[PDB]
């Protein structure tokens, strides 16, 4: 078994570092005044970067893999695609939830994510997908933690035993209790379905995780009863808002009040940039809105932000290999986070920022945790993110789970030349 | 020597096709009712897609690779990027030029690009840059048709022998004559810049490449007048406009008119994804515009636009490994391009639109035509734009110039599995 882990570099950290490993955890990390030589036992980084595992704070493992069946959603719109998702519901069983599910979970395992969290649709009285993915969640859990939302899809309050159905979800071991406000027929429908969300995340002990505000409306503001429903229950460290899109259109002097507030609670929130851009500013002509929340304004008041892919290759977006790296790409062009430190930073937001919104007591290169780690083969964060490398290797418990032998590209010039795209 | 291409897909056709070659040419080409077996003197395109060459209609060579030198761009913006270039003046000469070009256009090749626009910037009485750049036009023909932009970065009024500098550039070789009417002092030197643009290009027989309209200004509209001189010339095909970011915040009615003479005047458009959503918007709060051009709309009314990549690994954007399939990705969704159809027909916005942008008269998978083709390892356009893959083939001229050995990715579950990213 892997004892060793060396010529590896840190994000933030100067020279070369050794990880020894020990009974699946990490014994001990060290500092190298040179290169080491390889030898049986150890892995060598190849002064490549290494950090722990990427994380998939937020996507929807119920509907992946299903653009083009029967048909492809020609518009690209959210209305066709909820109409190309009908006409595929004979094929929607507890045995086709486990496939696509465990498709899109091989991309991820093999892209270095051994975290993951998947919004369940709850809004079903058969509760089809949530019986399967609890299984998928057992299945896969040598190579990837995975994490339930019960997301009351059609409302908790606007869809008929919407509330009962998402208590049963829970009852059956939904880790994370969802919600979605501004879907709800009125403003009070969607305050009060938060306060009953929280109610039933406190009385089954569970974190939540609102798909809040996703809409260019902004009057639409439930951001600020999340918030102040976790800071009077002292529970920001569980609560999540995802998307929050309607930030992207608030006025300033709203906004600034609300940062107040948002910083205080500690809750943290989730942007979905390949989504986000795709889906957001639709009722615009021109000029068009962003639509992606307010991530730097965040980052620079020390409020934690991170990235979710959201989905991948189905009618509401059909693309997609379940890449964090490519997630982080499209965030830091719409976000304009293009200055050097904020790219080579920008892992943070695929990383201890994710792992932070999903409430992880072990993760991080640390001596006492477990041997969860991947190895880019890249400098730091700007040379990973700018040339989108693979995951190396990908280590989980002390052994190798997913490896990739990188591309080998030759250009026939005068005499051949290997081209790696660094100068 | 290369006699045959088999068992290739063609953008928009069915099934399987063969491509003979003779003389550097494509002699025939072929339709095949079954998987063709594999032989001396054939290259086996494995039911992967075939198409002309990709193109980048729009790079900036001169400025290419000097990202970080002497110091990184830190805030990101326009302003720092242009007092960051200022720092490395003392390292401006014949040879740097040259070698950051040469290091540009390696990775163009391996991206299968094998036609490329440079604007270089000749607001500059010792046109350093220019000289360098017509050399290595020379030493990189092999390879890639280069066309040379003379782009008078400062202004042609606005700057001191502005003019005379950009006819020098002209008598000195340049294929493209190039402006900047929105950074001219007034809007009567921006008109005016554009009437001595034309003259010079009827006077010189070139082509015209104006970087038109970049700035978020509603009342930036240069480029009816450069559609209107193109219209009155009789020469659109000839005619360039480059970003025209600032059409994406017109109002509806005078688009809609300008539209009309757009599409009468036959003129080309370049958008330029990643550097317009990095830079424009960049006076928005909040909401903040994206930025492009009306790529959809030109596309809906049969207007040439197509895409380039703008900058590579320098002060006004640190990112990029020259891939086109990543420029179309940002494109795409920025533009919202995302119905499937959008997505597949995406490969003509870096190659056969940019090709009419270039005024190529020997581009295309054609009978007669020299044997210039690349094979991408994807079914069509989407599965190629969703999977980001390499070039698999690049040849030219018949022969093999650059060829990119696939990476090659497996996870350890209870049995080792080879992930393609397919479904
Ligand atoms: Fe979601
Ligand atoms: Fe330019
Ligand atoms: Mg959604
Ligand atoms: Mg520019």
């Amino acid at each position: 078994a892997l004892q060793t882990i060396i010529n590896a570099r840190l994000p933030g950290e100067e020279g070369l570092w050794q990880i020894h490993l020990q009974d699946g955890k990490i014994s001990a990390i060290d500092a190298q005044s040179g290169v080491m030589p390889i030898t049986e036992n150890s892995l060598d980084a190849e002064q490549g970067l290494v950090i722990p595992p990427f994380v998939e704070p937020h996507i929807h493992l119920d509907t992946t893999q299903t653009a083009g069946q029967p048909n492809w959603n020609q518009s690209g719109t959210l209305f066709e695609g909820i109409e190309r998702w009908a006409e595929r519901k004979a094929l929607l069983t507890h045995d086709d939830v486990k496939q696509r599910a465990w498709q899109t979970l091989k991309w991820q395992i093999a892209n270095g994510i051994q975290h993951v969290r998947t919004h369940v649709d709850v809004s079903d009285a058969t509760l089809t997908a949530l019986k399967a993915m609890l299984e998928v969640k057992q299945e896969v859990a040598p190579w990837i933690d995975l994490q339930i939302v019960a997301f009351p899809q059609e409302g908790i309050l606007s869809y008929p035993n919407g509330e009962a159905l998402l208590e049963e979800a829970l009852r059956l071991g939904a880790d994370v209790v969802g919600a979605i406000p501004h879907f709800e027929f009125t403003r009070e429908y969607g305050v009060e379905s938060l306060h009953k969300t929280f109610a039933l995340a406190q009385k089954y002990d569970r974190l939540i995780d609102v798909h809040c505000d996703e809409i260019d409306d902004e009057q639409s503001r439930f951001v600020e009863t999340v918030a102040a429903l976790a800071h009077h229950e002292g529970m920001g460290a569980r609560v999540t808002a995802s998307h929050t899109t309607a930030m992207h259109s608030y006025n300033g002097a709203y906004t600034s009040r609300l940062f107040r507030l948002l910083k205080m609670s500690g809750i943290n929130f989730v942007a979905n940039p390949l989504v986000n851009i795709h889906l957001q500013g639709r009722f615009d002509t021109y000029p068009k809105r962003r639509g992606i929340t307010r991530v730097k304004e965040m980052l620079e008041s020390g409020i934690n932000v991170c990235f979710g892919h959201d989905s991948v290759f189905d009618p509401w977006y059909p693309l997609g290999t379940a890449n964090m790296l490519q997630v982080l790409h499209m965030g830091l062009h719409v976000c304009q986070l293009m200055g050097y430190g904020q790219i080579n930073d920008g892992l943070n937001l695929i990383t201890h920022h994710s792992a932070r919104t999903l409430n992880l007591q072990d993760y991080g290169i640390a001596a006492g945790n477990s041997a969860n780690l991947i190895i880019l083969p890249a400098e730091n964060g700007f040379d990973a993110l700018r040339r989108q490398v693979p995951v190396r290797y990908s280590v989980r418990g002390g052994k190798v789970i997913a490896s990739t032998q990188p591309a080998q590209t030759t250009v026939y010039l005068e005499q051949p030349e290997a081209i790696d795209y660094k100068r």
